[PDB]
């Protein structure tokens, strides 16, 4: 009863920074050519969504945020070939156009069609499909999953197993895949190695899962919230340290614990100081450090380049280095074949209408992932 | 007639920063256990030696500098098994102890016995073999090659082909191997790729040599001294750019020329600003940037970590990543088999007594490598 028509539905609109989401009626236009309209089933609350509220991540407002989700195709636009109505899908916050220089490179995944580097808050054609109170509303990362219905470009959606449990596999749309791939694909953690993981939220626990899958012998979790240590050890950490417990800088502590530096370190918080600390605690001649966390907008870090001249490697990645449309369906299939677990990341399940309580749980330190159900 | 005795010889002593070297008589003690005393034959002038004079590279003074050299063993201490009197040798400014975690690692080369990180200016045992005017003089990087005779630890010397031309292969002790390896071993430049090389001195020309050996399709040399361009093209650069010729920042020119960023970039100067520029000019999702230049002591750079989050890899290396004692004899063998050329790097030859003129040539921009003969 909705194909080709405007849909009126519920969404969580962010009208301005540092305010609660406003749960109210929006209008969702039908998909144009090469676009897909999706009925949302589940969406996770990721720290990157909170970064929009806090001003840490700048994107045009007002906006419908949300990017870690799964749903069912309601209708498709002219020329769509990769999904059909009724299909289960995961929106892709990093597109895979398949035709740019990055998509064609064996090691690149940050497709040049992304809306992250110079955010416009639109669809690929530069316009918006959302209206609220008569006003146009921006999209977020080409996904906008905090809504009962969204419209995405075809290059930003992947079809997944029809038997998938959507309230779990939405995490493959961001948190799991990003952390897991940061360990197994970006860092390329080796068997028998020592790893250090800064930040033990949903992303950091997924990094730990990847370090353990890669055969690391030691995995040191680092967090200022000791309530995060129990779950980190359940998913593979061999020990946890709270920097606030020590009188010396944690890079010195980790270098001593590791008899000279760790093999792999990961910054999974989003602080400039912990990015430099994580680089410093990896072994000076052969260590590798990977930045996953998102730093505050337009702020530079300061570091001594001798940390690199001795032999260290420093890198970062979006979405765990995974080519999004190729990888998301394979990752769902791996989950269905029991190759990794997602339940350890899920601490809370709430109806979508309680989105603000879900953010309060994240901000208070009490949750890993809250999954919102529509 | 000198074994077991103190040798009185000439050396170039640096008594204080920013002053000419003083060519005068020194006393060189005989080698203790596991040490080797070498009659020097030829030594190159590298910018790192000038960094000692300028205070850019801090090591205790007074000092006998020099680290790029080749000579003949005069005598060996007790227990030495890897060289004999009469052998041709190259001193190793990065040792290879064979026993530390770095030496045992498949990719590491910055041996933990190095005298770079926390410089003492001594032999491994914490003492010096040099006296001048009755005063003890420091060593430099365990090599101290600006002297007619030096004493090195066994882990800091490699035996080379007895037919080697010492006035050429001294460059394998530093400039050639560092630049060549930075391309072929550290960056792992790929066939058909586009490279940018910042700084076209002895080290940068050697990077170009490695990029060409690796099969790069384009190699863009970058230097503010346009007189360096002709030789850079002779050894493989396909084009050269002078940043002072442009109204836009050079990362912008290079991104434009490479249709979105280069595959590999190399900083081979030693400036904080060009380290950040070189990182920025490599492609944001899959580019690799290698720091080779030495930054000024204790200074930090400032950079936006979003340059890394998009997917860039940033690394540095000492000595082109080569394990020194294993690699130097193989590199000499390759030179003897005509696998690479050293003559393009040698622009001037002077007697050792004219060392100060050789440094004047480097500082004026006129030379690539001056080789000093003893
Ligand atoms: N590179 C990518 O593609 C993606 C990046 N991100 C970013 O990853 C980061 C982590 O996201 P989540 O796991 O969802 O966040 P989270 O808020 O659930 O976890 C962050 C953890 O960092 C801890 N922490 C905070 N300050 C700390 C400090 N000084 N020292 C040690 N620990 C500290 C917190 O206690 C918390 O447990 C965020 O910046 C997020 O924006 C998220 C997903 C995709
Ligand atoms: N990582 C390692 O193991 C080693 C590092 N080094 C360092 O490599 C660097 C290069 O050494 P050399 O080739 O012997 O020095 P060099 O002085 O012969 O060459 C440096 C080049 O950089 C150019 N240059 C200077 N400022 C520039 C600027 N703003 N922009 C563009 N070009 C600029 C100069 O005109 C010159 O041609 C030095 O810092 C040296 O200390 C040297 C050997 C071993
Ligand atoms: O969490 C999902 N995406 C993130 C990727 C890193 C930049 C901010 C958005
Ligand atoms: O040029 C030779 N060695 C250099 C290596 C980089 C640090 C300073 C000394
Ligand atoms: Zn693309
Ligand atoms: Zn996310
Ligand atoms: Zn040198
Ligand atoms: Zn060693």
């Amino acid at each position: 009863s909705t194909a080709g028509k405007v849909i009126k539905c519920k969404a969580a609109v962010l009208w301005e920074e540092k305010k609660p989401f406003s749960i109210e009626e929006v209008e969702v236009a039908p998909p144009k050519a090469h676009e897909v309209r999706i009925k949302m089933v589940a969406t996770g609350i990721c720290r990157s969504d909170d970064h929009v509220v806090s001003g840490t991540l700048v994107t045009p407002l007002p906006v419908i945020a949300g990017h870690e989700a799964a749903g069912i195709v309601e209708s498709i636009g002219e020329g769509v070939t990769t999904v059909r109505p009724g299909d289960k899908v995961i929106p892709l916050f990093t597109p895979q156009c398949g035709k740019c220089r990055v998509c064609k490179h064996p090691e690149g995944n940050f497709c040049l069609k992304n809306d992250l580097s110079m955010p416009r808050g639109t669809m690929q054609d530069g316009t918006s499909r959302f209206t609220c109170r008569g006003k146009p509303i921006h999209h977020f990362l080409g996904t906008s999953t905090f809504s009962q219905y969204t419209v995405v470009d075809e290059i930003s959606v992947a079809k997944i197993d029809a038997a998938s449990p959507l309230e779990k596999v939405c995490l493959i749309g961001c948190g799991f895949s990003t952390g897991y791939g940061s360990a197994v694909k970006v860092a390329k953690v080796t068997q028998g190695s020592t790893c250090a993981v800064f930040g033990l939220g949903g992303l950091g626990l997924s990094v730990i899962m990847g370090c353990k899958a890669a055969g690391a012998a030691r995995i040191i979790g680092v967090d200022i919230n000791k309530d995060k240590f129990a779950k980190a050890k359940e998913v593979g950490a061999t020990e946890c340290v709270n920097p606030q417990d020590y009188k010396k800088p944690i890079q010195e502590v980790l270098t001593e614990m590791s008899n000279g530096g760790v093999d792999f370190s990961f910054e999974v918080i989003g602080r400039l100081d912990t990015m430099v600390t994580a680089l410093s605690c990896c072994q000076e001649a052969y260590g590798v450090s990977v930045i996953v966390g998102v730093p505050p907008d337009s702020q530079n870090l300061s570091m001594n380049p001798m940390l690199l001249l001795s032999g260290r490697t420093w890198k970062g990645a979006i979405f765990g280095g995974f080519k999004s449309k190729d990888s998301v369906p394979k990752l769902v299939a791996d989950f269905m074949a029991k190759k990794f677990a997602l339940d350890p990341l899920i601490t809370h399940v709430l109806p979508f209408e309680k989105i603000n309580e879900g953010f309060d749980l994240l901000r208070s330190g009490e949750s890993i992932r809250t999954i919102l159900t529509f």
